[PDB]
C-alpha cells in the first residue's frame, strides 16, 4: 500500500497491528458482535475516551521534503529514523512546486518562471554540493548548502490516538498545502485499515475541514 | 503465549508488530541473516535504540496493585486498567507462599505471616460486600481493600521501553513481585526478537536475574 | 507557597513554579519573530492560542506540587504521563497511620440501610486492623515491601509533581469534571486554585474557551 | 546568561526552575524524609546519579533561546522529551543569517581546493539562493513556498524547555565527538549553563553518568 505524494514523494505502509477490534479489547480488558463493538468505538470517540486507540500502531515509509519533514517531526509521540545525511551521499531529488501551486496567487512572473527559478537554485547548489564531495569535504558539511527543498525519508512509527492528532493538526486548510497532501494519504491508509474508528473519528472528534469535504 | 505468575497472576503476549528485521529495515530506511545481526549487535552495543522502537508487543496482564502501581510508572507505554468504580470487584488476592520469606528469620512462622495475610483479606472483601449490599457505592466501598488485590490492564509498549524496563524490573533491587513478571516479559520477548534479546543481554542489559 | 488541604488529612502545596502568562507569549511570539508587547496585545494573544489549539506555548509554564493523598487518588492520578512524579516508598518507609475515613455526607444522595456514620465507622475498623497486622507483621520481622500489601487503598501517599500548564489543563479537562470520582475532582478543584492564582490569564483563557468540564 | 556558538549562534537562559536541592527533595519523599543537611543534600546527588536514580532530576527545568543553522535544530528537535518553539519561515519573511563555516572547519581533512575557497563557495550559493528568496517574494510567492530554496545553514531560532535528566540524554548524545561538530559547540553551552544552575548535579553527573567524551576533557 503506497501513495504519491508532490513530485516525487510517497506515502507507504510497512505494519500495523492492531484494527478496530484492538481498540475495543483494550476498553474491555479482554483478550478474547460487529453492532456492539461499532457502538463501543463510537461512544470512546464521543466522550474522549481515547486511551484504547493507543493500542493500534502503524509504520510508514515515507519520503518527504525536509521543510515538509520538519513540521512532521514536531510530532513527539512517535518514533523516527531518518536517512542521515551526515553519513549517506545525498540523491538528486528535490521538490519542485507545479506552476499549478501558484496559480490562485497573483504573481508579477508567470508560475512557469517561478518553477524555472526554484530549479535553478537547486540545480547551482546541488553541483557545489557535489565539488565540495569530490574536493573531500565531509557531507556532513557539504549538505550544507542544499536547499530545504531536498526530499528525505524516514520510518514513522505512530499509534492511532497520534495519528489522530496529527490529522487533527495536518489534514486541515491552516496546515501548509504540502504537507497537508501527506495527511490526506496518512488518512487513506488508517481509513483502510481501522474503518470503525476512522469514521468514529470524523463524525465526533476530527477537528479540522479536509477530511469532511475530500473522500478517503 | 501465556505465563502464570505468583498464585493467580499471568502475563501473556496480546498481539506484536514486528520482530528482529523491523529494527534493522528502520535503521537502514528500506522496504543475509549474519549482516544483519551484526547490525543488532551494532546499534545495541553504540547504544542505537530508537531502531528497536519500531517493534511493539501488547501484553495481557493479571497483577495486584502493589505491582501494577510500581509497573505504570513506566511512562513510555499505553495501559488501559479493569476499573474498580465500575466492576464489581473479584475475590482475588495475592497470598504469599511461606517460601517468600526465605532468608528472613522471623517471629513468627512464615506459614503464619501467610495465613494473617489472608485474614485480612478476608475480613477486608467481607466489609466490602457489607458495604455494596448496604447500598454505598464501589468507588467508596473499596478503598478498604488491600493493596494485593489482582487487577488485570492490557499494556502496549515499543521494544526500546520494555528494555528499559527490563533492566530495572529483571534486577534483584526490584520488588521479587515484579522481577517475576518481568521474567515472563523477557521470555516473551525472546520468543520473538530473538536475536534483539540476545543482543540486549550481551551489550546493554544493565540488570543481574537475567 | 501556596497549602491547600483536601479531604480528612490531604493537601496539595504549590512548590515552586517556572514562569507566568507572559512565558507563552514569548514563546509563541518567537514564531513570527518577535517578544513582548503591551497588556492588551499579549492579553489578546494567550486567549487567541487557546480558542485556536495553540497549545505548545503553555508547555513552557511549569509547576511543581507536593500532594498527600489516598492510593486510590494517586493512582487515578499518575496515570497521567506527560509528568513528573517521586512518591512515598512503601518498600523503604514504615508507613504511617493515615488513611482517609470518608465523612457521612460523602453519602448523601445514597439511600443506606446502615447510617452514615456507622458506614464511617466499619472503615475505620477495617483500616484499624489492618494496619495492626501490618505493625505486627513488620514488628516480627517481615520485610516492609510484604507486610504492607495488606494495607487499604485508602491509606494516604505522598509525592511531588512537575507538570506544565498544558499537561495541567489536560489534567483538568478530565478531573475537573463530575464524570471523575468525587475525591480526584476535589484534588482538581485545588489544582486549579494554584493554576488560577499564578497565571490569570491563561485560567480565564481555558476556562472560556478550552475547558471540556463542568465543575469550575 | 547568553553564550555565543558559531559565527552568529547563540544559546542563552531564559529561565529556570529549581536548583540541586529540588532534587534532593524530591527524592527524600520516598524515605518519608524532607532537606535534612547542606552537606548530606550534596552527597544525596552523587549517591543517586552513581546508583542510576534518575527522576529526581526531572524537578529542574530550564528555558533556552538558541539561535542555530537548521541543520543543526532539525538534530536537536529530534529530542522528542523537550517542548519547543521555532520561528516560522511560513508567516516570517527570513532574515539574512547563514552559518558559513571557518577554515578552520576543515582540520585533519586533506582537500583538493583550499579551505578559504571551500569557504568562498558556501557563501557564492547562500548569497545567489538568498537573492532567488527574495525575488520570490516580490513577485508574490507566498513565503511557505518562496523558502523552499533557503539552505540548510540558514538561521532559525527557538525556545526549548527541557528539564535536567532530559538534558542530561542530550548531553550524553551530543556532547560527545561522534556527533556533528556544530551540535557539540552547542551542548558545551548548555553543559555550561547546566554547571552554573546546578553544579552539583553537574559535577555527579560528569564523574558517575555521562556517557560521552568531550566534557571529561573540555573544561565547563
Ligand atoms: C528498585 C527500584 C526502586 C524505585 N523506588 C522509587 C521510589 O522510591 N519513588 C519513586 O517515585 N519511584 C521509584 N521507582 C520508580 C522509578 O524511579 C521510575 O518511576 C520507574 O522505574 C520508571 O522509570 P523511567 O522513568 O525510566 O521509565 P518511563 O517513565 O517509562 O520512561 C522511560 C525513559 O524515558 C525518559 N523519560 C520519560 N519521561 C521523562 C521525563 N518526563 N523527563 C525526562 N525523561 C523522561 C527516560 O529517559 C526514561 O528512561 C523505583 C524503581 C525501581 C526499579
Ligand atoms: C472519568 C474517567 C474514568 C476513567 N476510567 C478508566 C478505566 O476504566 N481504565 C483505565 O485504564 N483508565 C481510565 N481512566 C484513565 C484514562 O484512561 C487516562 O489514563 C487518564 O485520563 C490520563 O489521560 P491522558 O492519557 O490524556 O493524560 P496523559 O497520559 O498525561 O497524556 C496527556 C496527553 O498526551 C498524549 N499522550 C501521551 N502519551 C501518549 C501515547 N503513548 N500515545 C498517544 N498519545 C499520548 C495524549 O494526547 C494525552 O491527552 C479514566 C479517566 C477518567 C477521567
Ligand atoms: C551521534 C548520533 C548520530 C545519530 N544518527 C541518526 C540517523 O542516522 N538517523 C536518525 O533518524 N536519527 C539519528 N540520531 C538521532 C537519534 O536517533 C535520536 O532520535 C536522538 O538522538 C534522540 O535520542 P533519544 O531518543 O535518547 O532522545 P528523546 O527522543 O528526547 O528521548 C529521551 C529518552 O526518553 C526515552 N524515550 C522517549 N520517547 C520514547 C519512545 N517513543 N520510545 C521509547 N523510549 C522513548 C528513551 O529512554 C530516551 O533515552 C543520531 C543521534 C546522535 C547523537
Ligand atoms: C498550522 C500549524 C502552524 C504551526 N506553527 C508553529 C510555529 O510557528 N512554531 C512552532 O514551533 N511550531 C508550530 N507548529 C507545530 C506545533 O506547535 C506542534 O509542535 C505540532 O503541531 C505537534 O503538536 P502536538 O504537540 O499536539 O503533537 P505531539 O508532540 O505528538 O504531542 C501529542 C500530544 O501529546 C501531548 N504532549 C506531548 N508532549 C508533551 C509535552 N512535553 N508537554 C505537554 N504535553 C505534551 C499533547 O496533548 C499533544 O496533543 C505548527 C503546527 C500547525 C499544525
Ligand atoms: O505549519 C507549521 C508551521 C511551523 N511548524 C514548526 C516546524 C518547525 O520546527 C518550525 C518552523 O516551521 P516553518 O514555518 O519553517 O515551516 O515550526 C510546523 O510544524 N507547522
Ligand atoms: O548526528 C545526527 C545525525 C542525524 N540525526 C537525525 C536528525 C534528522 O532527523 C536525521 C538526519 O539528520 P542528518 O544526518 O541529515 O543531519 O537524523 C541526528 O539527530 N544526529
Ligand atoms: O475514574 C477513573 C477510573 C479508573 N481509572 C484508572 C486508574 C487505575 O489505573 C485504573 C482503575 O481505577 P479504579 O476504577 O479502580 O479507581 O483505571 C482512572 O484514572 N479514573
Ligand atoms: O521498587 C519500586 C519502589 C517504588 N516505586 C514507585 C511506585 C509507586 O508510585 C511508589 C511507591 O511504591 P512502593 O515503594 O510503595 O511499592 O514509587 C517503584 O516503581 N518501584
Amino acid at each position: 500500500m503506497k501513495i504519491d505524494i508532490l513530485d516525487k514523494g510517497f506515502v507507504e505502509l510497512v505494519d500495523v497491528m492492531g484494527n478496530d477490534l484492538s481498540a475495543v479489547r483494550a476498553a474491555r480488558v479482554s483478550f478474547d458482535d460487529e453492532e456492539r463493538d461499532r457502538h463501543l468505538i463510537e461512544y470512546l470517540m464521543k466522550h474522549g475516551h481515547e486511551t484504547p486507540f493507543e493500542h493500534i500502531v502503524f509504520t510508514f515509509h515515507v519520503k518527504a521534503p525536509i521543510f515538509v519533514a520538519r513540521q512532521w517531526f514536531r510530532h513527539r509521540i512517535a518514533s523516527y529514523n531518518e536517512l542521515s545525511g551526515r553519513y549517506s551521499k545525498l540523491s538528486y531529488e528535490f521538490y519542485i512546486p507545479s506552476p499549478e501551486r501558484l496559480e490562485g496567487y497573483k504573481t508579477t512572473i508567470p508560475p512557469e518562471r517561478v518553477t524555472e527559478k526554484i530549479s535553478e537554485i537547486v540545480d547551482k547548489a546541488y553541483r557545489t554540493y557535489l565539488e565540495l564531495i569530490e574536493s573531500g569535504v565531509p557531507r556532513e558539511v557539504a549538505r550544507i548548502v542544499l536547499p530545504l527543498n531536498l526530499y528525505t525519508r524516514a520510518f514513522a512509527t505512530v499509534n492511532a490516538r497520534s495519528l489522530m492528532n496529527f490529522l487533527n493538526l495536518r489534514a486541515d486548510s491552516h496546515a501548509q498545502w504540502e504537507i497537508q497532501q501527506y495527511a490526506l494519504a496518512i488518512a487513506r491508509i488508517f481509513k483502510e485499515k481501522c474503518p470503525w474508528t476512522f469514521e468514529a473519528f470524523l463524525k465526533y472528534a476530527y477537528k479540522g475541514d479536509i477530511l469532511k469535504e475530500v473522500q478517503v
